[PDB]
RNA sequence: CCGCGGUUCUAUUUUGUUGGUUUUCGGAACUGAGGCCAUGAUUAAGAGGGACGGCCGGGGGCAUUCGUAUUGCGCCGCUAGAG
């Protein structure tokens, strides 16, 4: 009760932390095991307001601080982590801030138990946006 | 190839007293059974065609099945951002 569960000392809960990680933006976003509640979610546009730093490691950081006091107080000790990037058609490596996002998480008083991929990976996908010639810049 | 059976006509004769001439008279017409031919087919192209045996191949057509992704929808969660 209040706001957490009666667990032991001895024993930790168990969350899982999503981390989509894209280009432009980052989410942090812990649920329950089954990940159908939801504590918090904390992104990088609400935390700089320059529109340009959203996916920028300083943002990232700050959002895996907030949803690390959020758990913290929530009484979550121990957090799976399911890292993601954009997938589908499109890139499939994770943004920049992933690795900030992650360091943070480790360092602000919390535990770390598996660590997943869960990039959507197509048999093979849709037409790709961008045209046969590519993105001109 | 060689001989033997097997057909139709015809240059000439003088069986000079005319007549009839036998003129099979000479040869050329169609044919059946034989004998002999060492009897008669060059080989099978590092040419080809086809057959035969086990394979082999994202080769083709039809049918069937599977995969996550994208998009949309319907529920639930939490937040003011998302892109
Ligand atoms: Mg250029």
């Amino acid at each position: 009760i209040s706001l957490g569960p009666q667990v032991a000392e001895g024993e930790n809960v168990f969350g899982v932390c999503h981390i989509f990680a894209s280009f432009n933006d980052t989410f942090v976003h812990v649920t329950d095991l089954s990940g159908k509640e939801t504590i918090c979610r904390v992104t990088g546009g609400m935390k700089v307001k320059a529109d340009r730093d959203e996916s920028s490691p300083y943002a990232a950081m700050l959002a895996a601080q907030d949803v690390a006091q959020r758990c913290k107080e929530l009484g979550i000790t121990a957090l799976h982590i399911k890292l993601r990037a954009t997938g589908g058609n499109r890139t499939k490596t994770p943004g920049p801030g992933a690795q900030s996002a992650l360091r943070a998480l480790a360092r602000s008083g919390m535990k770390i138990g598996r660590i997943e991929d869960v990039t959507p990976i197509p048999s093979d996908s849709t037409r790709r946006k961008g045209g046969r010639r590519g993105r001109r810049l």
